[PDB]
């Protein structure tokens, strides 16, 4: 579909490229880092290359409003949530410290400003924006400054919407991905519409292409990298059993491996031509093809038509079947067997 | 994507409608009209709609040079291997009388002018042009005359190629459907080419598009459907155990109901539009989306600005961050607390 790429520290990333999938425990560990260290311990051994976090500073990301305002995916507010399950400075960067310690890449999702500067003294390779900054430009302005890729998710707004976004983003001169997403969590099927990464690819042709999700299952993201999706991003936990209200749509260590196998499979299998010419075939086509044959006795000096031939395997007769018709009105040069196969020197 | 449908028997196939697995026992059976019993058995047990034979006459399908090719996979003719698993006349009849049995819809692959003959006295609901087949018109002019939808395998054939069969059934004025397919038993997933679907779509726009498979999984398969993929179709065994060519990349009931499942979920995924607004997604707008508001205390008469003014969750506050630059130059009409929320009554 196209060449477009750019880097995540070594790891390359584009259609070329082999998919990323991005574990984010983001708020799962409900605030903490033991949890957050078991995750981590999950993800590596599940083969995780990434591990996305949240960085939650509650009185910069929301205004007192937030603690009247309840997620879909919970009963109380989300500022109680954010206060519950967010991680201080000194303990989120301990945490992208082991992370790395396990030869794991750390990102994270800033969600206000100050955020954005701490993850920056953090210095990650690349930042996460997630659905609900979308379209908040100036967050986006702040963050494109900083140098580094974005993967910019894209729920919750239309093409017209993430314009802006785009266009802030080439202004400051970084790479970037856009994340095709449904913010419910969970998600049904019926509202994924992979569809939509097509429209992103159609309308910002510079940007990678991925899926964020949200669904119950792998069907979507592997959906999506056969579409052409290069980065797969999925909640993540280390056992399903876990408090939370994002556990149930995440993935854990054994469906991980399922979406990473899969992905790797897909990634073969997508794109290409139907007329490219695929040498394994040739066996095949020897002899399930048809060459032209006689179907019944003909004397010489009698004219072939399509009454006295026919065609049958295999395909290394004189005539393919793809010829057939031209053999009409020729003349026998000799008596030709009822179920021979014609040959150059049957005709006149 | 499309519209395209047509009816095998009382099933609806296109793009619109639940994919179609056309579970295929071929020569699985090994002429043994037990084993296909068996086969068939399994399939119902597992939810299948369709099973698929092969109507193999071994005189009329292929000349003595048959005899002395192999196919790929095998190391005897296809000659002999044919004449092993070739099932006469009366066995095939009650073979279709066994699947309807069960409820299901039977088809089959004729690959001779007598077997098409024979499937037509049988009056099957649909006909399956294999691949090997695709570019045998003289066959395929006279399976369109007999007035039922065609599946065509398009594998080892290019538009081109595949270009003079559709119009011979377009000539004949019945539905059809295009399968993008390899056919190397087993095929690896980098010969797959899933792109070749989009290609066939394009290329013939009143076409029903699906796949026929032959890798070692269902992911080739999960990936057509994401693609749009109307009917898929794999080999079929009740166990892998099985001894036989084609078994290898067969699917078995287990497999069977991940595909159908998979299909199913991948279904609803599907299409759709990145602009389309989803309901579910409303709660999380209102409390993820920003809102201006003070970022230091501005006392009435200051004009307000980039510098005095920012934004936080939620998404209740007069002013949206969309608007955050509308405010620029403004007049507060009070004074204003910092972290407030800017309202309408704050400025001149
Ligand atoms: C919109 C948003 O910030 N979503 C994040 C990431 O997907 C979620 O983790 C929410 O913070 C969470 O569902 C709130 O309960
Ligand atoms: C080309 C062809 O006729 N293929 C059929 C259907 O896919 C196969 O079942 C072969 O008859 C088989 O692989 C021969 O060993
Ligand atoms: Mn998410
Ligand atoms: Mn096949």
């Amino acid at each position: 579909q196209n060449n477009n790429e750019f880097k995540i520290g070594n790891r390359s990333v584009g259609y070329n490229h082999e998919p990323l999938i991005i574990c984010e425990i983001g708020i799962n560990h409900e605030g903490s880092l033991k949890t957050a260290f078991e995750m981590v311990d999950a993800a590596y051994n599940a083969g995780a290359e990434v591990v996305k976090h949240q960085t939650h500073i509650v009185e910069d990301e929301m205004s007192d409003e937030a603690k009247q305002v309840i997620p879909g995916n919970a009963d109380v507010s989300i500022y109680e949530i954010m206060e519950r399950c967010a991680l201080n400075e000194e303990d989120e960067i301990k945490l992208k410290e082991y992370v790395e310690s396990k030869g794991m890449i750390f990102i994270s999702t800033p969600f206000s400003r100050a955020a954005a500067l701490r993850l920056q003294r953090m210095d990650i390779p690349a930042y996460k924006i997630g659905s609900g900054e979308c379209n908040n430009y100036p967050l986006i302005k702040l963050v494109a400054s900083f140098g580094k890729p974005i993967i910019l998710s894209t729920g919750m707004n239309s093409i017209e919407s993430i314009k802006k976004s785009v266009e802030i983003i080439r202004e400051a001169g970084v790479p970037y991905a856009l994340l095709h997403c449904t913010n419910i969590y969970p998600t049904p099927y019926e509202d994924v519409r992979l569809g939509g990464m097509n429209d992103l690819s159609e309308a910002f042709p510079d940007a990678i292409i991925g899926l964020s999700d949200h669904t119950l299952d792998n069907y979507a993201c592997l959906g999506a990298v056969a579409l052409g999706g290069s980065i797969l991003e999925r909640h993540f936990t280390d056992r399903m059993d876990r408090p939370g209200p994002d556990i149930v749509c995440s993935m854990n260590p054994d469906t991980f491996k399922e979406l990473k196998q899969g992905a790797h499979a897909l990634k073969l299998a997508r794109g290409g031509k139907k007329d490219t010419i695929i040498a394994g075939e040739k066996p095949t086509k020897d002899f399930a093809f048809a060459s032209v044959v006689a179907d019944k006795d003909i004397k010489k000096g009698e004219l072939l038509s399509g009454d006295n031939l026919w065609v049958k395997r295999p395909g290394n007769g004189d005539f393919s079947v793809n010829e057939y018709e031209t053999l009409f009105g020729k003349v026998a040069a000799c008596n030709i067997r009822k179920g021979a196969q014609i040959k150059k020197t049957d005709i006149e």
